[PDB]
């Protein structure tokens, strides 16, 4: 395959559905390189836990924790860190009101070049044990001879725009691996880079980020078809934010006004929106506590009751993950019958106006309050005009993309219920006899 696309294994599903998925301790092993130094982009870290899964011989190697924590949380992080001398910290600023970091992203520096792993988990044992979740992981990039001067860019421009990223959080541990990158040779990435990160951006720096850098990479980089009226848009995430008091507010008046560009020309296509039902929750690998990451609260869904007549199961019996519960989140675009996509991308952005923006000042500026990334798979990038959907995830033409969940998905049924993670479950228990008392 040309996609380097994976997904995170499951404890207690059969060995087959296994048998091309990844764990943390598959990607940091010193089969894919030596390692010299990492950073650990991410949320959640369990640092005894992490430097477990590092290689005996690389434990000591410098890492990086690049978190967004403040106050007593981050008093906490560097607690947990302190024992290990070679771990250093990076507090990514959030000057916006109610940001996070949400990024998830290795950098790791070998010997033999770099490597760059844009992926959807914390670094915590449970986001890794019985999880669906997504990897993608770059080729190994080499390093630019010295005295050499060449751009070592893709015809993506993966490495002019990981650059640019990194450069928004304007910190000097940061500075240290855009010089990295800057040595070294990404001319073989195939994939786009859509990031998210805090401001308010107008002018030319609207296509920046956010939603808008997706309609961007969308308008330049796909081509409409006839009928593309047709054509759904899937959206597959974790959680959900406030979208305001109608679809008009935000969903589908800016958000899926960028998802369905297609095109440099100028709604009623279908839009499928997949969050797990508190059924999905209860009959998990996990039970209920599955549910502690999936964190939709009852005063945020209250106000929007109108968003669930959207809603899908989560359903994974192509990659046998169906009782796995999703952290990953995925967007696409599939043909109407559901065997051909006109992209995908996987990320770290859920539904909602603080990850993806939310356009202010009479539609002149885009405000993001988080950080978020994830990488874009188009056709046109792979020399097709369209990808075929992999009809099982793990079976055997390799251009075929493989998407992790059914299609077509299944709509809730009129006793399901948006999982909703503040309120009681008391009506029947979980796959380890328990029910849910927040
Ligand atoms: O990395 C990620 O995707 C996650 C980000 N926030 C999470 C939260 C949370 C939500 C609101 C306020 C504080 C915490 C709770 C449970 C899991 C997550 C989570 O998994």
């Amino acid at each position: 395959n040309p996609f380097q696309f994976y997904l995170t294994r499951v404890s207690g599903v059969k060995p087959k559905y296994n048998s091309g998925a990844l764990h943390i301790k598959d990607i940091l092993s010193p089969l894919f390189g030596t390692l010299v130094s990492s950073a650990q982009f991410n949320y959640c870290f369990d640092v005894d836990w992490l430097v477990k899964q590092y290689p005996p011989e690389f434990r000591k190697k410098p890492i990086l924790l690049v978190h967004g924590d403040k106050r007593e949380a981050k008093a906490h992080l560097h607690a947990q860190a302190k024992p290990y001398e070679n771990i250093s910290l990076c507090q990514a600023k959030l000057d916006i009101a109610f940001g996070t970091h949400h990024t998830k992203m290795m950098l790791l520096l070998y010997e033999e070049g770099l490597r760059v792993v844009i992926h959807t988990s914390n670094l915590i044992h449970a986001d890794w044990h019985q999880k669906t979740q997504g990897i993608w992981l770059s080729p190994l990039y080499p390093r630019i001879a010295d005295g050499t001067h060449k751009s070592g860019e893709s015809p993506t421009h993966f490495k002019a725009d990981l650059i640019s990223y990194l450069m928004a959080y304007n910190a000097p541990s940061l500075k240290e691996w855009i010089d990295v990158i800057h040595k070294h040779d990404l001319s073989e990435t195939n994939v786009y880079l859509i990031g998210s990160t805090p401001g308010r951006f107008q002018g030319s720096q609207k296509d920046n980020w956010g939603h808008f850098r997706l309609k961007k990479l969308l308008k330049d980089h796909a081509s409409s078809m006839p009928n593309a009226e047709s054509w759904p848009v899937v959206g597959q995430f974790s959680s959900v934010g406030s979208l305001g008091a109608d679809e008009s507010k935000w969903l589908c008046s800016e958000f899926k006004e960028s998802m369905l560009t297609l095109g440099k020309e100028s709604s009623s296509v279908p839009l499928y929106l997949i969050y797990p039902s508190v059924e999905n929750v209860r009959t998990s690998l996990e039970g209920y506590p599955a549910g502690g990451s999936l964190p939709y609260s009852i005063q945020t869904a209250e106000k929007q009751n109108w968003l669930h007549s959207y809603f899908h199961k989560w359903s994974a019996e192509t990659s046998g993950r169906s009782n796995a519960m999703p952290h990953i989140k995925t967007y696409m675009r599939p043909s109407p019958d559901f065997s051909k996509i006109a992209w995908f991308l996987v990320t770290s952005a859920n539904l909602s106006k603080a990850a993806w923006g939310a356009l202010e000042k009479n539609g002149t500026q885009l405000m993001i309050r988080s950080y978020e990334l994830g990488v874009l798979f188009l056709p046109s990038a792979f020399g097709l005009d369209s990808f075929k959907v992999k009809q099982k995830f793990f079976a055997g033409p390799m251009a075929t993309f493989p998407v992790p969940y059914d299609l077509p998905p299944e709509l809730y049924g009129s006793k399901d219920r948006p999982w909703i993670w503040n309120i009681p479950y008391v009506k029947a228990p979980d796959t380890h006899g328990n029910m849910w008392v927040p």
